[PDB]
């Protein structure tokens, strides 16, 4: 549907497009700020992250779990437009990752009169 | 299977039992530290929480998303054994919740080494 | 579903639990002020009521009817928590009964600090 | 069966035909006096009403309810005979509406007796 | 059999259609000459009758009965074609009614005038 | 579909609408002027016909034939609007029947404008 | 079956063979005499025709038809025996075509004596 | 509903009804004000119109289209109530048609007050 | 098929190509001239629109509709060639949108001689 | 098998093919010389006959019978090669018909040498 | 279907039938004028042709194709009529083959007058 | 496919045509030159043969055998053209039979020049 | 399969790609020299043509045709590499269309040393 | 899934990406070093090879084989990034091909800060 | 088929058989000579080996593969003839393995030369 | 599967084959070291033992038990190859038996000359 996505593991994401930039939304619970790698260029975006396994005491044991445990996970997406990555910015809080990607000049759409 | 869990929406949770305590783990992405209500007595656990919606500018618009949008979500659990909630504790970081539940000394089993 | 309900006839009912009280609703069309029996104890609730049959003039005849004709009906309910029925209150209007059940101090959940 | 009924939502109704009139019964739980609209002409009758769902207070946690809650509801009925609407009458108490309409055909009362 | 007959009580009827009229034979045992109400309009016919009440008593221990005293009995017949009610005629003998419905002039089917 | 047709035998037909009339067409292969029946009233039409069977000489024998053998054929049709059958006309040539049905003025729907 | 038929369009036909000739029957609703071209040689017959389409008025519209639309139609049939086309004859009436085919002398059956 | 709809081709429709009138909504994309034929009488509606096909130059060609090409299209409607066609009005804008149908005096229903 | 389309809601569209320009065809019933936003660049065409809700008087109600009720709708198209947006023009009438996009020289085809 | 046999009734037959002629055998028990009709031309043959029923005196009764009762019987046969029916010779004796038919010159097969 | 067609390979063909002749149309793409062998007699036509394989350069490999490859191709057709080959003619250009077959006199059909 | 074959026994065959002749091929294993009979005329071919059974010694017995043992066998064929049998020649060696049939003058086709 | 082909109508095309150029091969039988339009740029190439219909005299008609009749046809293709149209060359004979595309500089692939 | 591969024959492959380059893996059994051609450019890479067929001795026979027989084979793959072919390197050992594609500058990804 | 093979792992194989020896072919991509385990005796042969997995640098990642990842593989074969295993020989070049098995003189078959 | 197993009682067993020996494992819960009988010869192995029953004290009484009570238990296993039982060994700990079966030296497979 105008975009392609790939990667390993589970990863909720969402994308918002403006007239000058694009906002990226991602869910990465249980990760330390340093465990994240995000690289981009042109119109392509890459997300890489690793989470610690849930340690347990020798006396302790798990009766039940829902959480997938695979530590390494990443997701790749092709955007609908080219961006100026060098000016991009991102915020991460509450296990959630936030990104801002300025649009490239060529991508800036233009209006047309209607009569 | 000896315990039951209930609630609305999508919410990962994990449960672990210790000799002196029981440990509960849950993922609360998009929840501010103060947005959480957590209540416990005896051997039953309850959780309620609200995550802000995805804000957008009139120019901006959502193109793709799998993340569910509903804000308020909750979870309820019945433990297998009684706990001393008065001494329990909870720690929440990076959109993930952990809770320490002291087992009742009456509930605390007596491992015997014999042969 | 964690609670049980039974009885005879059609008597739509809905239950709402509040931190300090429980609100319950029952559809009772066409029933007079004197026909209603209410009883609650511990964490269970009972209702019994009787509606006069459809009287008609000798020259009249019922050509069509979807309204059920039975007079007496009752319903049993298991509450999830104990209530202080002695201080409860209820009201009936427009064929519907409204109830408020104060919750016992023992049953009232305790909140725990988050850190 | 010589008479037709239609509308939306749940609305039990009873039709009673007299030698000089037709009486109609409608169950409208929780419906206020001013919210109900009654209209008729010829040999057809129509009903409109709307019910306010509820108000939230405190936690306001409700389990799977047995009571329906569609707000707007109406019903239309074709009578077997023409009625004199200008002389009709209606009353609503205990959540049930009662209506009596004199029959225009009865005001004519044709007869061509032969051997 | 493509035509509708309805009513209450036991009242055998035979409907005969002519090219200029409709003739109907009906069984009305025990009904007086003045007790038979006959009405017609458009393409429908109404037959109404009442027989002697023939009450019940005691000190007899009724030993046998096949004759019902049901007084008010009627039948509604959907005629296949329009009739001129003002010109109808009938004869009643030995509890059997012989009606004539002269639909002789209310329409005249087109004919062959081909050239 | 707003008009109904039935009958026995093979009889193709087609229907037309006119501003002040209705045209109807019927294929009647091998039918003589005298074998034909056409009657109509109101908004319904009837057709009956009978065609002589396949005659054969004593010295001849039918080695193959696909043409049906039945002689009598007929059709009945419900028209969509009222017609003034007294003014109708029809023509039959080359085994095909054409009929002209002037429409009832009351049935004519004209005289609405846009602004 | 010792004989073949082919062509396009709707064309009922029946064939009858005489000891000295062969007679053929054809259904041609709505065809003008000149519209048809019948030819023959050897033991095969060819029939060509064209039926005018259903002309219409500007205000007119066709609401339904059973009649097929195509105009140009023809059929071909291979006779089992040779004929003397120069002596053939045909008659067409009431949208129906008849043909008489004198059988060739060698085509005409010869009977061996009793012994 | 008591209403019927018919016609050919693609023509989206919606129908509103008023107490004193009836309002009709029709989509007619790609139409000029003069191409539309509408007429009304009694309690039934008809709408007929024509839209030009897609013009093109010999140096241009169709690569992809969803819009159906057939030009002549119409629809018909059977109302549940009679209207006063002579007083009806209609407006057309932005490819959409709005019609106002003053309801007949007999059609106008009588409201019934609750006693 | 070498061209990509996307958006939300119902939006008929068709596309035409010439040697020097691109023509765009779309259906927007019931929209006001200003309610539409269209931008494009490179080979990408964006269409955005918001439609008025079907106004209804309090006494009225929609007995039936086919028109989709959603108000805002938009579409995106990736053309097979590049365009000079700054020179484009568009006309809109009768609920239809017309847009002409001159092709970009670099993308503009060249004729190739054949010998 | 390159040839066809047809007819009615029990008529066993056998066919014998020579270099210069064809001989054919047919079982016709109980048929008179005057009852037989045989006709052949080209490379096909016809046989027609009739056998009288079994007579008995009125006092006599058939205690056992396997012999068939039907009288009229016939057969038709297609040869694989043309025959000169002029020179045909037939012999009927003991309820069996024998016939020899010289073959046509073209039918006559020339012996071909081996080198 | 009155004519037989056979042969190996791909060779589109169509047949035309003159009253004095027969014209045949065949597609023989990629063939040099001399590479066709054609011969015919009676009412049967034989066509033989061979094409060079689609040559390739030593440093050339085919990415994609659909054209069938077999070099020799032939077809045979049995006409419904006898012809005079000695007088025939044919043309071949633009990879398309044309042939003219004058009919035999016996092939000439004789028109039949109709009465 | 325009050619038909018949006979009894096992006899694989293949057929060859040239511009000047026809060549025929047959497998007749275990058959001596003297046991073969072949005949032909016009455009049809006959084959007849008989193979000596396998003799067996008294001390010897057949353990297993796939070979069909029927001695006499024959085949019949209809050629696609007429031949001149008086000049035929055939070879039989290595258990395989070959035949060369010079064409008839009508059989040899005449080339048609191209324009 | 990594390459795009498109267009309407019947147009066989086989594509071949050389290291230094692209050769394009297509079958366009039955078209005139000038009705061929081939244009290209970048990495995409277009083909348009029209073919005369099979004309006939009124005395003439058809027995059978395999050739499709539609007249306008075209095809478009996206090559794997960009070209320099200016040096393009093409030949068309015998209904076969040949085109040569010298490859663009940036497209010329470079061999890699092997170890 | 973002990468495309095509070709004919059997040739297992696998692909790897690095931050400076791309590594390619391929199985090529039975290939001498000389018969493999590798070329690539930009983001396009092609592999061509031909293997000697399995020669055999006159006395020899193939009883069973799994290996496919085709000799010429190739593959094409379009990479996710463009490379600097001139710097590439490819090691071939043990019937397996290894290739190194140093990434081009614009392909080089850029990391972006987070807070 | 009288010969069987078994084992785990992917290993295409083809058996060849001489008169004085037997040849066999095995595909073993990525198998170092030292990882090769092959053993046989009498008329049965064994094959076993392990392949190193594809290593990667931490920065590197697998995007797509077809390579089978199982390492340890082997095969077992029953040969149809005994061999002098002590006299066998093998060759392993470019990932393809070949072997020669001198056949035991007992297995060696003695030719028979008679007419 | 080349080996056979038999015996009585509950006895999980595992079999492992090496290059020069064969290893066998058996579960012997509750069996004393001396309770076992172990014998083997050629390529078959025998194991027999008797395990004591479940004793109970005077005051005791058995309420539940799953363990089978049968004392005598044995198993018979025919090995695939002959073994050097004279050199075999066995080891039994924690109720589980292990046995080493050095297989016959003659069974060794060797002889292939590795280049």
């Amino acid at each position: 549907t105008g975009i392609q996505i790939s990667g390993k593991g589970f990863m909720p994401i969402s994308i918002i497009e403006g007239d000058q930039h694009i906002k990226v939304i991602a869910w990465l619970p249980g990760v330390n700020k340093e465990d994240i790698i995000l690289n981009a260029v042109g119109d392509t975006l890459e997300i890489r992250a690793k989470r610690s396994p849930l340690m347990i005491t020798e006396s302790e044991r798990i009766i039940y779990s829902e959480i997938p445990e695979e530590e390494e996970i990443y997701r790749t997406i092709k955007l609908p437009a080219t961006v100026k990555e060098e000016n991009a910015s991102a915020k991460f809080e509450n296990g959630v990752l936030s990104v801002i990607l300025p649009k490239a000049e060529s991508s800036i759409k233009k209006g047309i009169n209607i009569e």
